[PDB]
């Protein structure tokens, strides 16, 4: 089998992407944030604390003839941006772009933190990291991909995120019309439960390529590109007036600037992030200080190839017995 679904930016900055997901019978369609950096599929629901729901579409398991309470199971998750959610668990039928999994764990939120409530466009998350990170207790549950894998034509999914435009998540096949050149594959470590890999280096604008190993994760659920302070400093040094602001929480730059591109290595191949992809707009409405899309990972503890990087590429998440990652230009 295969599936194919369009993924759409939630706002004009590409802060995140939502993909429609059918849950239950009859289908209840929720717009979920597909997140290759976590492993829980959780939704706003009829059980979510009323004051914490503000415009989201909810899953109501009592209206689904295929929903079953997973007795005794609870979940609780905290994300890198300081947000969190928790609740109980149902199994139900879940379909993405025509690909159906029966008995998928659908984690129903009883509580969500403020930043989830305040974002009306995201109805939950669909985790696509390794199932070893799934938070369900006392019996850990499998991701949608893990459950679908054996049935797929090929045990892969691909992320093709757009810049200020829709894109595509495919399951079970590689769309050879969706990228240019060849896909370069690179080794993955699953030791931390992430799609963790090692970039071979970087360049800033038309500068020379620096060969240096950068371990990090391919994370569709993080907006920005987080890299070592040395790399990030080298980038922003090429932008007149750019500076790291402790008050704002990262590098800012004059909105009048023209940003240079940033290139990252995948083996001997190179992915070029255009400068405009690195512009996250005014720090506050009406400001002429703009927020940078490349930020330091210092004090995160891991480098993160988030949407800023991934949207410059066609990305293959190869879930074969030994997983790998593939990147192509597009």
């Amino acid at each position: 089998s295969t599936g194919s679904a369009t993924t759409t930016p939630i706002d004009s900055l590409d802060d995140a992407y939502i993909t429609p997901v059918q849950i239950g019978t009859p289908a209840q369609t929720l717009n979920l944030d597909f997140d290759t950096g976590s492993s829980d599929l959780w939704v706003f629901s009829s059980e979510t604390t009323a004051s914490e729901v503000d415009g989201q579409t909810i899953y109501t398991p009592s209206k689904s003839t295929t929903a079953k309470l997973l007795s005794g199971a609870t979940w609780s998750i905290s994300y890198g941006d300081g947000s969190s959610s928790s609740g109980d668990v149902y199994t139900d039928t879940v379909s993405v772009g025509g690909l159906t999994v029966t008995g998928q764990a659908v984690e129903s939120a009883k509580k969500v933190s403020s930043s989830f409530t305040e974002d009306s466009t995201i109805d939950g998350l669909l985790g696509l990291a390794f199932s070893t990170l799934n938070t369900v207790s006392p019996t850990q549950q499998k991701t949608f991909f893990d459950n679908a894998k054996a049935s797929l034509d090929s045990p892969v999914f691909t992320a093709d995120l757009g810049y200020h435009a829709p894109g595509t998540y495919n399951f079970g096949f590689i769309d050879t019309t969706a990228y240019t050149g060849s896909i370069t594959y690179t080794a993955v470590s699953t030791k931390q439960g992430f799609w963790e890999w090692t970039s071979t280096g970087y360049a800033v604008g038309s500068g020379t390529f620096k060969s240096t190993s950068i371990d990090g994760i391919a994370d569709t659920g993080t907006t920005l590109l987080y890299l070592p302070a040395t790399v990030v400093s080298a980038y922003w040094a090429q932008v007149s007036g750019a500076k790291s602001s402790s008050s704002v929480g990262g590098y800012v730059f004059p909105c009048s600037a023209t940003l240079p591109s940033f290139t990252f290595g995948v083996g001997s191949a190179r992915i070029v992030i255009p400068g405009d992809y690195i512009d996250f707009g005014p720090i506050s409405t009406g400001s002429s200080s703009c927020f940078g899309g490349i930020q330091s990972s210092a004090g995160i503890g891991i480098n993160i190839f988030g949407d800023v990087a991934l949207k410059a590429a066609f990305v293959v998440f190869n879930g074969a017995t030994t997983p790998t990652l593939g990147f192509a230009s597009k």
